[PDB]
């Protein structure tokens, strides 16, 4: 088989460790957070990633998945170790490499024999050199002579579809600088990729850049379509028709062209900013990406502007309802969510904000406390509301009872940030 | 069906010819007597593979005829297509004079119901101006004749237009009446993926499509330029991101920029449309800026290589057209490179298998026109590969090195693996 | 919309639950009162990925309710789906029973949509059955009938339903088209890929799609079996042909045959429909012959390897369900293997992550049920890998070698490449 | 690279010409001096003009002597025909192999692009080696398989923009050399036998789809379903795909009929019966009788002396090729029962005359064909037939009956019969 260690319990580490176990590997998944580690082991933590809770539980029961807090205990047990720790934005916008290098030093401190270290974390081009050096310095301090290889294997799964994205990926990208790493990685993924061995091998630097360019291009599709939607509004065109009209060109493709109230999540904002910053360090300005960022920042302001413009600037103190708080459907994650930008402005003007999300309300309460009203379901939310904002397109919002909404609301006004509705109400949307 | 098509650029000529191929009776019209004259004698006014032969058989069969008079075509036609150019106007706006000219001729000549379909790339809302122009001529003549207007944008590439027309990824049609919808359906159904929408949305679709493709290129050019500074391989990065089905693997090639008669003008026109409406298209303006800078990269590589010492050097250029498979040199990256080489007093030898006459019209005696690729490099201290014509793909490196004064190749299209080779990313 | 769905099989349960997840009010009906109680309470095990949790949340939210009386749900429904069983002649009694019940309860216009796989022309009998009940009641009420076959596969049912390649709908009225459009438009955010056709063509499409899938498989099994004899690699062949965009890369995997109720049922249904009309489906008859023979291949390789002397040998089987992700063993290749093993007197140890309770219902004490994949192989002289559950993918071969009496693996799904073992596979 | 290509059918001529267009120095060889004289001075879009520019530019040359081309080439392609006991005729391929062996002066890579049965590469090596042996010379060489996937009449596009390139090799030297050839122009490397099998399996799968759809169409007719709607309904499943699902009056051409048969024969020689393919073949043979039978049934068996018209003779649009054409089965049966047959094809009429002589009347255009016709058969879906003037047809015909073997027409007076 393989013995695999994974460092990190973010989506990436948790999903990857769990899926490798599901595939028959013996896996140890490690993190510094002892509380969460014990809860993952016990099955006492709410998990909203579809299928993940049961997949963890079955692989723990089967004895193929174990959770721990000590990298130094896992290293001598593993044939391959994946660094899948966070790379959040640093104070100046560059990728914060502190957690990645902490893991690398721990690996070097505990190494007992040859091991392959694979960096799955999103790390700037050249990072593999810093990781290698950190590991080697620890071996030197120890005065030991132990062989190892490093590789890059960025992850491309999205929150909300993580297991399917991991188990049936469009491709797997792998940066290597050795035959040994290529062989070991081939043998790891060959049994998984039954349709076609679609592992793309390349040099390490190129694999690291690939992750940045991918997320940057996705963000660019979205900001591009946002600018087009906003223009459509002024000239009397229908952006959903335009989307169909251009996505049908096979050179463009039909996915990730949805305009709306912006992209959120931790990843696109942090990764676009880090790539911009890597470029600046090298004397280069990334003008397309700078524009994509500016557009997205403005787009997160539009829902409030629609609401205030409908009411001709008279919105102080009104009651409103919001459907959707998470940054996208299928998660409790609210990092960089457009909902928070809307909420913050609504609070500045003293609105009474009633919120509902099928999963993210505990996270919302962690962020907002008593500043908003938490409601039991979508219909409870709209009681007495003078506007309804549809911000995150969870499936339960898709087919509302408009009659019931109209009876419950103070004013029959819906502002759709995700362009899902057609009325049988005044409906405002993007484009 | 009896169809008229106005215009004999690739859009009008290819659509007219293909409609005839499919069994329609087609009259294709233009104001240029000389070009029509050549078409009547079996010579095409454009460089389009397979076209002259397709015309020949369809003229012989009696399904295709050419003319210079809209007013004689109109009374015979069930549907007339406006497919004339909409080049950049003086202020970057789409020049609508040719389109409205055609619209007015149609209104002068109309005798009964006709559907007018605009295939020309026209700004959103142009259908309203076109209807008004037609109505005004009907009003002058004091006649009472209904008509419909539709948008059917073109997605053809010069040089591969027949294949693009005959096997399209989709057909986009903007209509505002059932009668127009039924009539266009009956035209396309014996060919075929048909997207019906309102007229404004069809007009916008054409600009948005062209703008997204330009966007892909400028995006990849910024990535390529960064790759160079950080030691990543942009060919591997292209493979790595294009393999995601959300992005796709086509139209991701970095190089020395985009040119032609379509992207620069359509991107400009869309940015201007925005400005007229008090909106700034931020992504597109940045896409435009990146592309303008990218057309300077080849010369800058050359100059940096010779450490700024370039005066009086002989150089050779492979490729002059803005892309392979055409004589078209509008906004070509080659012209930006040549302009700069000339400014610093380089001796410039050029070869293109198709575009040399067009180059000669543009440059006169300023560059040396050579007979073949190997003839171009004789005595050269730099070879620039600017346009990726197929014949340039497998060069004899011995034959080159022993003919050139210096074995330097600066590849603006990332086709070559080995001389010193400079490339993009 | 207020929607009713009759039937609590894969198709009925998944459609009902997904419609409620999308915000509709849904009543889901079946005669089985015990199972209906367990569905409302969230107390029946469900191995369809995601389904148990989605049912529970929609029940709790009040969008999904299970019941036993169709006649209760009809006056409250805008659309009613018939998704009951139609178990090579089709038993239509369940569909027509539902149709009659609808006719007895109808108070106003309703659209009746048949999602069950039914013979071509069934819509005419369904309309006639409903009308008889209206006539008997002396009521004059208009209604429409439609066909909306289901294309989901077991093990991926929710994703298949929520993000389908297409939705096929047979209709004969604008009112029905408009109503069906209003149901699906909100779901299909990427593009509206509802294909409207006449009702008979929608019925035929369901059988023809499944029959084409079966045809690809039997085609590749004949190619794999030839590959063994001429020294070609069928995995390289699959890549070689699947890369032609006119062919495509999906459902080309040769193996120990196709199972499940659906492919055999639907291939046979077309064969029989042809015979009923003086025709013969020659390609499909061959596809079925090839599949029958393919289900003997694993045993034949085992016997040949031991030169026909196999009585009294212990063997182990990994995988019992007809495919991974279900407990469903209907027409499973595992059962054909097990039968032949028992017919020659081999001792059979079995393991499947999910299907062992079903296997015990089917086999009783005929085979030994084991606790995990490694327990299964203890003392075995051959290991058959029949159903490619993921936990089987990366085995500890040394452990297998130590536990087994002989290191022989016979792989009916072409997943393994050896790192001491002998590996036999298909092509 | 210096490349030689042996064979001047569309496979060899297109491959040779496309290699030259891409900058290679190419010598293209055939045994027929007049065809080579013509070329230095087939029906295929764009190929005439591509040959001309590459001959002028001195990258493409035609010759009759393999012997002269071999010591000049880095890579030689065998691209001669393997026409149909039913097994593949290997005589042309082996002739080329022996000539290469007779001429070799140094290491060369021999690439077989001809469609050849699994294991043929062994015979090819043996043939070349025996010649080297006869000469008592010690020269190493490699052999590879590189099957072609070109469709007649869309061949340049198929070559230049292929879905994939398939290469069977048994040496790293061959792999590097072939990689160096294609990279400047998605390449699947495998062992040689798997490459040879891939070609047969691909064509057999395409045939299978057709016969599958023809059985479904014929059934649709009997149960009141519309096979065009069924085609859209099943091809929209991404597992199936929407291309190459068109029922009609059968597949023809040289390729599918002979390759299906050859594969069936390879299997028999190996003690295996390909039951799916044998059924596919049977269905297609019967399908080519469907048009005539629809005509005879329509007229209640009383057909002697009636005049009929046929639109389309070639096995498919875009070619003059009539090998195994459904039109020939239709015409032969029409002549048997004493019908008078008028034909029109925009390209294939000279080929038809070679096969039919004076047995049919050749006409000038689609309208001339239907004059006094009591049935019009649409057999090959050439584009000029797509928007007929149905009034004009009505007036010219003796009876307004159209029998469509390609399901292209919907009527706007006429009776239309079609397949499914
Ligand atoms: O680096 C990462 O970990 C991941 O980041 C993203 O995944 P994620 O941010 O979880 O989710 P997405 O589905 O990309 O959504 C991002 C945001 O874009 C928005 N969005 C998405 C698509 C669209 O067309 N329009 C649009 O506004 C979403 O609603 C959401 O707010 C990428 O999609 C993953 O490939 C990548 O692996
Ligand atoms: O390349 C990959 O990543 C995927 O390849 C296949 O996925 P796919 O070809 O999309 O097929 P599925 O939709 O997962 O399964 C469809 C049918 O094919 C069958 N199948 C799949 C794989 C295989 O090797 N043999 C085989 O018969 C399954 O049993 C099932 O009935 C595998 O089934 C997945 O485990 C894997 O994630
Ligand atoms: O509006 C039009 O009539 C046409 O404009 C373009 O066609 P065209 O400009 O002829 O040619 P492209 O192949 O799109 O090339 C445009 C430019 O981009 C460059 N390019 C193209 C692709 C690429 O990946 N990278 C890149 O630098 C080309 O070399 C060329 O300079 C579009 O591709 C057509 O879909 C459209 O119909
Ligand atoms: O009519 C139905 O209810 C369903 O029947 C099948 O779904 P199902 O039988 O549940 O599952 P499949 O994944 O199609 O598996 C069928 C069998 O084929 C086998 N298989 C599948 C794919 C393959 O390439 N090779 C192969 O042997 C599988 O292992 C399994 O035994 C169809 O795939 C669905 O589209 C259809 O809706
Ligand atoms: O047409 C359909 O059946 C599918 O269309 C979309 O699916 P898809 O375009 O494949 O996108 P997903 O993978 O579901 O989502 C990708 C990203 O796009 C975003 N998205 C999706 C839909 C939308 O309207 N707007 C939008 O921004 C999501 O928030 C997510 O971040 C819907 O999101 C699916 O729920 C639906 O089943
Ligand atoms: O071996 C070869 O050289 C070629 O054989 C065929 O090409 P070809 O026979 O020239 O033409 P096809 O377009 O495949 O048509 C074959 C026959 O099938 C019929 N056909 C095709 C497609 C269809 O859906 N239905 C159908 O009846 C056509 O009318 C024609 O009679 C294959 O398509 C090529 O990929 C292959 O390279």
């Amino acid at each position: 088989s393989l013995d695999i260690a994974v460092v990190g319990i973010g989506y990436v580490g948790l999903v990857s460790a769990t899926c490798f176990a599901e595939l028959g590997a013996n896996v140890r998944c490690i993190d510094t957070d002892r509380n969460k580690i014990e809860q993952l082991n016990s099955g006492t933590i709410p998990i909203y990633e579809p299928g993940l809770e049961k997949m963890i539980a079955r692989n723990v029961k089967a004895g193929r998945l174990r959770f721990g807090t000590e990298i130094e205990q896992a290293v001598p047990e593993a044939d391959i170790i994946f660094i899948a720790v966070g790379t959040p934005a640093g104070e100046d916008g560059s990728a914060d490499m502190s957690y990645v290098l902490d893991a690398a030093r721990s690996i070097g401190r505990a190494m007992s024999r040859y091991i392959l270290i694979v960096t799955k974390s999103t790390v700037p081009v050249g990072s593999y050199r810093l990781i290698r050096k950190a590991i080697q310095e620890e071996l030197d301090k120890r005065e030991v002579l132990i062989d190892f290889d490093i590789a890059s294997n960025p992850e491309f799964l999205k929150e909300g579809n993580a297991i399917d994205d991991f188990m049936k990926p469009d491709r797997v990208v792998v940066g290597v600088d050795s035959d040994r790493a290529r062989e070991l990685i081939t043998s790891l993924y060959k049994p998984m990729l039954l349709n076609n061995f679609r592992v793309l091998f390349m040099d390490i630097a190129s694999a690291e850049m690939t992750k940045y360019a991918a997320n940057a291009m996705l963000a660019t599709r979205i900001s591009f379509m946002n600018d087009v939607a906003n223009l459509c509004e002024r000239v009397g065109a229908d952006v959903s028709m335009v989307r169909l009209g251009i996505g049908s060109d096979s050179r463009i493709g039909s996915k990730f062209l949805y305009p709306g109230c912006g992209y959120g999540g931790s990843c696109f904002p942090k990764d676009v900013k880090a790539l911009i910053r890597t470029a600046e360090d090298n004397g280069y300005r990334m003008e397309v990406l700078e524009a994509v960022e500016r557009v997205n920042e403005k787009q997160k302001s539009i829902l409030f502007d629609k609401f205030s413009t409908y009411y001709k600037g008279n919105v102080q103190g009104r009651c409103v309802a919001i459907w959707g708080l998470s940054f996208k459907p299928g998660t409790d994650d609210m990092r960089e969510a457009p909902s928070l930008v809307l909420i913050e402005k609504l609070l500045e003007v003293g609105c009474r904000v009633r919120v509902y999300d099928p999963v993210a309300m505990k996270e919302a309460q962690k962020r907002l406390g008593d500043k908003v009203e938490y409601t039991t379901d979508m219909y409870d939310a709209v009681r007495g509301a003078e506007a309804l904002f549809h911000v995150t397109e969870w499936k339960e919002f898709r087919m509302p009872d408009w009659s019931a909404l109209s009876q419950a609301m103070a004013a029959s006004l819906v502002i759709d940030g995700r362009n899902v509705y057609e009325l049988p109400f005044t409906l405002l949307n993007i484009g």
